[PDB]
Formats: structure tokens, sequence, C-alpha cells
DNA sequence: GGAGACCTGG
DNA sequence: AGGTCTAC
């Protein structure tokens, strides 16, 4: 049957009290977050959650959701337990009418700006596809980012289902990623010199750090720590060490600093550098920066920059 | 201690 | 292009 919609089959689909006001799944879901979501259908869209393969759609009051559960097993709707893991994934459990005013009442600029992109929140990822992710970010845009990722998952990652012309992957373990001559078979993908990261940093932490342990503790650990930990890993720096620590690791409060972060702080506050006389973006800069944000925002600033980046594009 | 090379679609 | 690393 492929691809379900609403209205195709209505007895497999499961209900989850949710506003628009609280998520859009339009604005967190290809706004640079996670790369394996796709709009299959309008207003429909699909992923692998879980371990498993959802296709999720909303209404005004209401988020749908249905999972796929194969032939392996009969059609029927998510269970309730099976609805945890998607809560858990958008994190329903922290509201955004709260966030936003608190960010609203300290901040004259966020009130002109968020009254008309609600609904930004941040998904809690798996660490794994998370630091992988990321580490072919550098030097590169979202839709090439969004390639890589799907190669990558195509040719390392476990076959779940097939739906229509779609062959949905999980994400590739550790000792995939680890193999002999990955970074021969990813530089053939397109991935260029992060060819070399990936499989160095799967190595690294395989044989070096303790394993996948070790890097999942870090969600116990502070930012500071969790930080620093993670810019041992080969072509991790502070950029992508502060996205995984506030996409992966429960760190709210990290703001990953680039020159999309230095327009927003000259235009809209004229903000300008004070304890470094370099007036352009530097490590001591960007360090500069991100304390101003967290400082001005709270203990979510994270989250408030999510926001004013989606109202800058 | 605060400029290169590295890969590629453009 | 949601930069990192070696070098000096
Ligand atoms: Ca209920
Ligand atoms: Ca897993
Ligand atoms: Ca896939
Ligand atoms: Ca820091
Ligand atoms: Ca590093
Ligand atoms: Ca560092
Ligand atoms: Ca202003
Ligand atoms: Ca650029
Ligand atoms: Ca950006």
């Amino acid at each position: 049957m492929g691809h379900r919609t609403l209205a195709s089959t209505p007895a497999l689909w499961a209900s989850i009290p949710c506003p628009r006001s609280e998520l859009r799944l339009d604005l967190v879901l290809p706004s640079g977050q996670s790369f394996r979501w796709r709009e299959q259908s309008p207003a429909h869209w699909s992923g692998v959650l879980a371990d498993q393969v959802w296709t999720l759609t909303q209404t005004e009051e209401q988020l749908h959701c249905t999972v796929y559960r194969g032939d392996k097993s009969q059609a029927s709707r998510p269970t309730p337990d099976e609805l945890e893991a998607v809560r858990k994934y958008f994190q329903l459990d922290v509201t955004l009418a709260q966030l936003y005013h608190h960010w609203g009442s300290v901040d004259s600029h966020f009130q002109e700006v968020a009254q008309k992109f609600q609904g930004v929140r941040l998904l809690r990822q798996d660490p794994i596809e998370c630091l992988f992710s990321f580490i072919c970010s550098s030097c590169n845009n979202i839709a090439r980012i969004t390639g890589m990722v799907e190669r990558l998952c195509q040719a390392f990652g476990p076959r779940l289902i097939q739906l229509d012309d779609v062959t949905y992957h999980g994400f590739p373990s550790l000792q995939a990623l680890a193999g002999p001559e990955v970074e021969a078979h990813l530089r053939k993908l397109g991935l260029g010199y992060r060819a070399r990261y990936v499989s160095a940093s799967a190595r690294a932490i395989l044989e070096e750090q303790g394993g996948l342990a070790w890097l999942q503790q870090l969600r116990e650990s502070s930012y500071e720590e969790a930080h620093k930990a993670l810019c041992i890993l080969p072509g991790v720096g502070t950029k992508v060490a502060d996205c995984i620590c506030l996409m992966a690791l429960d760190k709210p409060q990290a703001v990953p600093v680039d020159v999309h972060m230095w327009h927003i702080a000259q235009r809209d506050y004229s903000w300008h550098p004070t304890t470094s006389q370099a007036k352009g973006p530097s490590p001591q800069t960007n360090k500069e920066l991100g304390n101003f944000f967290r400082s001005l925002w709270g203990p979510y600033a994270g989250w408030a920059q999510a926001v004013l980046f989606s109202a800058d594009l």
C-alpha cells in the first residue's frame, strides 16, 4: 500500500495531544537538526524513530502518528508505549509557550520575531547519528549533508523496510563505521576529506575511549566536561561539539557560534567583542559570543537560537 | 599563539 | 556551504 496518509488508512493512526504552538513539523524536521526526514506526502513526514519507521502529520490540536511494522507483524495503530518514544524524541515535556515567555520578557527583539515562528523546539537525537552527521557538516550545506548522510546510511546501515521506492535504513553502528576500507568506500560517496574523520572517530571511540558507553555517558556529565571530551575526537571542533551537546547530550545551554550568529549579534543586538582585540570571528571571540547569549537568554539559550535561526531564513 | 591544506558541487 | 587540523 506504500506510504500512508491520514485519509488513506484512518484505522492505523494514533493521536498525541499537541497544539501547533508547541510543535511545527515543517519547521524542525528539515531545519538542519536531523537529516533523515522526508515530506513524502504533503504535510506527511517519514523517518526512522526508535529503530522503526514512522509517518507523522499534525492537525490544529493533535499530532497523528503511525508506525510501520511490515509483514513481520499485523497492521495496527501505535501502542501507548510506542507513542512514548515519539514524545521523548520531541521532548514534549519541555513547554515552548513557557520558554517563549521567558525569552520575550528579557529580550525585546525576541518578541517581535518569535510571534510568527512558534513551534520551534529541539529534537533529542541519538549520540551516534548526531556525532557523525555533524562531522560531515564541515564546509557543507543542508542539502549536501542530507545527501551524504543518506548515502552513508544506505551503504552501512541495516535495512528496515521498503515503502514505495524507498528503502529505510537505520543508522550504522560503531563497528560498521570502524571496519576496514570504510574511508575509501565513503570517498566514492562524495564525502571528501570528511571520510577520514568518520573512520578515525569511529575507531578512536571503540579502540581508545571505552566504546559506545563512553559517548552515551556524556549525557550525565556537565556541558564543560562533555564539550572538552568531544573535542578529543578527530574532526570534532568547538562548533561540532556544541551541536552534539545541544542536540544529543541534553545541554540546552550550548550555543554553537558561527558567522550566522555573528550577523545576528551585530545587527539585532549591536554586539561587539570586549575581551579580545580581534574584531572578527576567532576562538577567543567565539567563546565570548556564546557566553553573551547564555547570559542574555539563560540556561536554554540553545533553544532560543533555534527560534532566531528559523526566523532569519 | 593567534594561515594555509583538505574534498566537491558548482 | 550548520569547519577542523597542522604549522609557525
Ligand atoms: Ca490521551
Ligand atoms: Ca539503536
Ligand atoms: Ca535510508
Ligand atoms: Ca564551552
Ligand atoms: Ca578534535
Ligand atoms: Ca576546544
Ligand atoms: Ca533592535
Ligand atoms: Ca560561506
Ligand atoms: Ca547556521
